[PDB]
């Protein structure tokens, strides 16, 4: 089978690659509709997975199944499927601990095109077929559903690990496809005020569609500064840094109220460490707390953000401002995740 | 002075008072708009808190302050605000235990027709003004304002003490103004879908435009079984008990899953048995976690509340069904209560 | 193979069934040692959980495994092990949403004697080694070891479960084996007072050495009595349900201070019986959180209660006060279990 | 009256200051034993104090009322009292948002020496005695009560805030007082393996005493080899940072697994920063949290860890080594703690 691959560091290009083989609780699927990530483009050209040899990349996927092992109960050739961009290995001591996403290791339950060949070819592997797969819904969109197996899980769990309360004032730093997503979670968790930052057209319009309150941008001032001044000087109760450099952490902590809470979902891929402002973390007693970690996966959560979307609590369509058709676009596509273009939020490529 | 007031069980009547005087951190507040409650019905025909002799009644009330102590700082008179239901001291070992709803005693942070003259009356005190009250912003009707008071802080804390995760399945039991605020604010902690339990055609449709996504009637069968037949025998992730007799307690432990959890927001007491049945609570092992308390209070809880209002993450003009004037229409609207015709909602009297 | 069972309710005895047959990921395990519960009594002799047939008995074992499927990697032929009376599914959607205890149903992580033949027989069946058994130390007295499978994982989470602060006052009504483990568990949760309910003479001074401060005699006066008057009529911040009929829960209830939890570890009865005192309960808004769970299980949590007692946090030799020798005394030790004599905490057969 | 007070950065020295006075709520209290703290001494060479000019230092104290405003109403003059060194406003919305600790500012609940002259004077003066102080129990030691103030309120938070688990494995860094008491409480949490990190001979054997199962030394390689090697390569559940500098949050984050908990009870004085290791953290996707608070103070904390003393739940006497008579050697005691002979845990001035 042929696949869009990662050649080498700061090289792309299709290879020609072996179909994988279903194990017995495996199944083999083929994409319907991918989306490029900012993490293909890290994984790349900045080597935030070391180095790597013709590995397809791609972990954003719904698509049909094609087939699936002996041991296999819930899902049969010909079912269309919602992918996860998270697979974990449900039998290990990890999740017992409740923590599905580092099964086997830190990070490990993330497997597409981290340690194991993508999306991006025409045919995949997924790992536990019944515990890591759900029906995609009839009528939806195609392009919607792949918003779920990423950005929508991730933005969502921005807001889980914030542990938002009715009312809580929110910063949301970095309005991208997930800060957009952690807007619209931090709604659906009840934030009152909820202020976006970041400057793109059409990502600042997107905040306010799902929620945003306020916008502010970089280019005005200090940030903190700027939220001082919306808050007159109280800060706000949590933040979620969704995009940027290590430096939102200190923005993050000093804008954000003792006692508050400051939850990371975005990938940091350069630089040594992040780091965080003594002062303004009241030199590690100001109950500041910070948390951060790898979207949930697995069958329930991408049942249970379906039913989200089913029941209309988010409409994911906003997130979607290209769309190909062919599987000949992958390229096109991804390379547009590296420039960056003003007018881009997220791509789809339907097969 | 002049108020309504509880002459004894079973007894209502206007009665002369005294105006009562503000201490030194207290305000007295003249209501500028007041709604009845179920709880007054209840503690009046039910007496489900005791007896009582000439309390005045009514617990949900914006108004003006007309007299604040000589250490009251961020409220004068003058002042338009937000009373909530619940006043707690502040200064006590429940609040120092993080439960101001029992500051000096089992539900005494609800003071207003519990054991203190209530807001149906000329005038009425507030104690701790600073930490009790909130503004009432210029453009919001007073109507709506009210609905803060309690139908929204107690819905919401429905929603909150339920836990509820992104696309959790709810069910809510009882769609009157309590309800309904219940539904909201399930959908406002990610709820996914959201079945409403409940009859009245204007609650009905009010629950719709809150976020249910299903209704069920009492009519058509067990609603046990009904919620088996919706869910295919799966059950609900979380059940909150808003109206309706102590037998919900029942329905409502036999329709939720292992692990899944019941809140309780509904005033019960009446005269009959809060039971749960044995095998459907697992023999005590199935992990179905029971929940009730009174609303949160205080100028935080108005303030955060007030902000979501602001923001319009809901719509609270949808509770007020009739609108009245003069305090010569407080008993009508109270006794509109008692009466509880198939078209209320709320009342709220404009003074 | 031979195996003492439940015939059918009221009924017991030896009978000859099938050997247990391991799949690609299962053990089979002979008793090193076992030890007879109150479950298996109410089981059989009140069928608690509904009819069974020629079921064998016992859930509380540590053995040595004598034959592992070909997909098993941490566990062979000759180790010894500490069995947990909870083995899961831990391929499930129960497990995903975080209760193993209920995966593929209600209660359905306990197995043992509950729908699949129990420990004692010449061998058993442990579903997916890799993920329900744990090495057995090799200086750990069996009698010790075998405490681990059910009662101090029960009253482990009985403490788990009441969300203990430092300090917190506690009340364990029943100090049989589970009471016992919910006081040590009370004190390795931070508990300052603690009160324990009971009367045998072994079970108090056993109470005691777990961290009991208090001890409270029936025959001295009702237990809410007794307990109201011990704390100024202020009650307990906390309270776990160990043993004793269904009125235990309005007991609790009743001395449980507001804003409390009350924990229950206890397998109820029969009937429906569990009234919630409303007065008590705050008509359902007293915040008084009512908590009940199936013991946890699996691999990590027998190696971490494992590890806490071979790093003396619990010293489980009080709780066994009688020792047999040879599968012929299995009968003898049940029926001991049934008639509850006063000199009798556990019982523990070594094969 | 006299003070022992800080004459500028780097200046200590016995002056002459006014007397305070009791507020209508407040209470005047005679020191009967105090104790200097590592504050003390960052406050007043480290200059993290922002520099001040004749502030008497001090925090932890124990004494005797001997003047209350008039309208004190649980303490009176002739009481023996444990004061927190954290005596927050209690009519606050930071209170009602649950954080005392930072009523009216961040850390502004540490009053003592910090904005407030502290209890090294004849007289100190205390906010809202009925909500900020504790009788002392009749028969406790002064030297054991003093210990109660901070070091143990300080280590027991940073096990809470650790949120240990029954059999979690953890690792506490740095055995001085703080550190001695972060094992206390992780041992009152049911922590199964507890790794001390430290070198005084003095402090190893506390370490030991209070539930250390392990002890590491720096002088013998990386700290996180040396836990790797102790863990066979799975690190630890949780960290408890309680000494040493920022180099401890790199530690700390590279030695908890994914999921784990790092809990920061160490005031950081030095260094523009804290640095935070990207890959370790896994790029802030390890679900690795990050804490770090204030203790707790109050009335209500002080009883529960008194409570907690006089049930003998922990001894605190390990904790004082050194011992003195006598105000005029608490200038003595202070530079004890700067020098730090080896031999020294706590010195303790009874006066
Ligand atoms: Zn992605
Ligand atoms: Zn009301
Ligand atoms: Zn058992
Ligand atoms: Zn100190």
């Amino acid at each position: 089978m042929k696949g869009f691959a990662m050649l080498g560091i700061n090289k792309l290009g299709w290879i020609e690659k072996e179909r994988p083989v279903a194990g017995s609780y495996d199944a083999i699927v083929r994409p319907l509709a991918v989306s490029p990530c900012t993490s293909d483009i890290h994984t790349v050209f900045e080597g935030a997975l070391g180095d790597r040899k013709n590995m397809i990349l791609g972990h954003e996927a719904v698509g049909e199944v094609v087939e699936v092992g002996s041991e296999v109960k819930d899902f049969k050739p010909g079912d269309r499927v919602i992918v996860p961009c998270t697979t974990p290995d449900w039998r290990s001591l990890e999740v017992q601990a409740g923590f599905p996403q580092h099964s086997n290791g830190m990070l490990a339950g993330w497997k597409f095109s981290n340690f194991k060949d993508g999306v991006f070819g025409e045919y995949f592997h997924v790992n536990d077929a019944d515990m890591n797969l759900a029906i995609l819904p009839k009528d939806m969109p195609l392009e919607n559903a792949v918003m779920i197996t990423d950005m929508m899980t991730t933005g969502f769990h921005g807001a889980e690990l914030a542990d938002i309360q009715m009312g809580s004032s929110v910063v949301v730093i970095g309005i991208g496809a997930v800060g957009l997503m952690g807007i619209a979670g931090a709604k659906l968790r009840g934030a009152g005020r909820i202020i976006g930052v970041g400057s793109r057209p059409i990502c600042v319009e997107a905040a306010k569609f799902y929620g945003a309150t306020d916008i502010l941008n970089y280019k005005n001032g200090h940030i903190v500064d700027q939220v001082m001044k919306l808050t007159n000087g109280k800060g706000v109760d949590r933040v979620i840094m969704a995009g940027g450099g290590s430096e939102t952490l200190s923005q993050a902590v000093s804008m954000v109220k003792p006692g508050g809470i400051i939850s990371n979902i975005n990938y940091h891929g350069s630089g040594d460490a992040l780091l965080i402002p003594r002062v303004e973390w009241g030199c590690g007693m100001a109950h500041k707390t910070i948390k951060g970690g790898l979207c949930p996966g697995g069958r329930l959560r991408a049942e249970m953000l379906r039913d989200m979307v089913v029941y209309n609590r988010v409409d994911l369509s906003k997130l979607v401002t290209h769309v190909y058709h062919g599987f000949d676009h992958i390229e096109e596509a991804l390379l547009l995740m590296k420039d960056k273009p003003k007018d881009l939020i997220k791509a789809v490529v339907i097969l």
